[PDB]
């Protein structure tokens, strides 16, 4: 009579952490921080 | 009926932002920090 599921081994309880843990490399750029921002209207923006 | 000009196309503003940009070098010189500045009233200035 052990941890086997048959013999006993549906009594113990599950346990499980809900956090999701993200394994997507990503990216990091500063492009933003120096450069210019300026809000558009319509489809092109002519200067 | 999307953005092509024939299909709707023709009715966004076109916009344009007047400043103009300087695509020029430039040169900074410091000379005039520097050098003996003097007020010429006629042609040639003597010493």
């Amino acid at each position: 009579m052990g941890l086997t599921k048959a013999d006993g081994g549906y009594l113990v309880p599950f346990q499980l952490d809900p956090t999701v843990i993200i394994t997507s490399n990503g990216s990091l750029n500063d492009i933003r921080r120096f450069a210019r921002q300026v809000v558009a209207t319509g489809d092109v923006w002519h200067g």
